[PDB]
């Protein structure tokens, strides 16, 4: 009618051709460009790709870990999905701001939860513009003090919809870019669902997007697949309290995409 | 060869049809569409709009302003440009991070310089991706602990080539936005000036852009003008430390551009 998944392959093919091959951190070549700028419908539809399968559980799994505020691989892990680790989002977002020691220690009145304040924010002044949403990159904090943000997802309400717009300082188009859509697109659908909302649009704006050497020719291959028709999340239950989002009150339908694609 | 300019004016057509009208803090009404995103090149030319007169020296003065680190206004408006203010942009930049009282107080031996980092980041590992660089909207500091960055300017270096992209929450179309362009392009030109770069592009994303009610039909009519070819910014001096960055120390040439456009 237009189609969404157009974008993300769009871009790809600018990246591919003259995007500069560019090094990172590990040492890695990439090709990239800086800045990028699509927007996925969240109306009646969800941007969960087709010219490739995506990993749902993988997503919905490691959301509902973070939104339930857990530092703990385990509490996601125990569910067949990829001594302890670190702040990673799932404090980030909840506890954030109070001192961290280990896992097992209920912050259960501490921290400056970041994403109630949203949730709230909504229900109170949903004119305003400062709907913002920080989290990091646990591998900085301490490598330097008062570290930039790796992300944020500013809100937007009007007409009665949500729609979220995230900001990514780096950008790995293979396999993260498609991850993070449908996943930032769930919370955004949950939050509107618990704040008498619906669902709007998402925009996902980005820094340095880049591509791996090692990942070339099965994009050039991903190409070539046509984007099928999106699916459609449903939200098999009534619920106000984001915390009781359990994991089976999702349900995907009409989602038949294109063969997996395993990149590195 | 295309056009740059034509970019701003495409949006604002854009804003202007099919913007829903929303009202903001203050009461007044704007037409507002949620994230938009605009390439500026900064290659031998300077994005400093024409289809309608920018005030050079207005951006040019209070810029040195903030990179000079100074929250008294009449540091700036002692050249004709619009008991102190508080925290503005020009100490959120250098002297962060310390208690703040007033303006006579030398914070020098002070502060978590945000831009001499960036500055030097440059100089040290430019094929990093944390280059960015927050900013704040003093209402909001006490107004709200863990308050939101108002907005941010992530950096990009390859090919010896610097080009910034600037994402602001909120974004005022008629007045506001065109300035901040030749504003942070600016800054831009100087920081690659003084870290041996050439400058690169600008990409100028956005959060809440919207039209102000009063705002409209100028606008209508500087849709009509036509933009010309734009300026070309000189330095007519060569420096290395960001702050002897004079005010007569840039020149720029090529600029003819339509009447001004008075707003509000």
């Amino acid at each position: 009618p237009p189609h969404g998944e157009l974008q993300y392959l769009g871009q790809i093919q600018h990246i591919l051709r003259c995007g500069v091959r560019k090094d990172d951190r590990t040492g890695t070549g990439t090709l990239s460009v800086f800045g990028m700028q699509a927007r996925y419908s969240l109306r009646d539809e969800f941007p969960l790709l087709t010219t490739k399968r995506v990993f749902w559980k993988g997503v919905l799994e490691e959301l509902l870990w973070f939104i339930k505020g857990s530092t703990n691989a385990k509490e996601l892990s125990s569910k067949g999905v990829k001594g302890d680790l670190g702040p990673v989002y799932g404090f980030q977002w909840r506890h954030f701001g109070a001192e961290y020691r280990d896992m097992e220690s209920d912050y259960s009145g501490q921290g400056v939860d970041q994403l109630q304040r949203v949730i709230d924010t909504i229900k109170t002044n949903p004119d305003d513009r400062r709907i913002i949403m920080c989290a990091w990159n646990p591998r900085d904090l301490p490598l330097m003090a008062l570290p930039p943000c790796h992300a944020l997802c500013q809100f937007y309400v009007v007409n009665s919809e949500l729609s979220c717009q995230l900001y990514q300082r780096s950008g790995d188009m293979g396999l993260g870019v498609p991850f993070n859509i449908a996943s930032y697109a769930l919370l955004t659908y949950m939050i509107a669902h618990i704040t008498g909302l619906k669902p709007g649009d998402f925009i996902h704006t980005l820094g340095d997007a880049h591509i791996y050497l090692n990942h070339i020719e099965p994009l050039k291959i991903q190409l070539q697949r046509e984007p099928r028709p999106f699916p459609k999340l449903r939200i098999l239950r009534k619920v106000e309290k984001i915390d009781d989002f359990k994991a089976e009150d999702f349900q995907i339908e009409g989602y038949n995409p294109h063969p997996t694609i395993k990149m590195e």
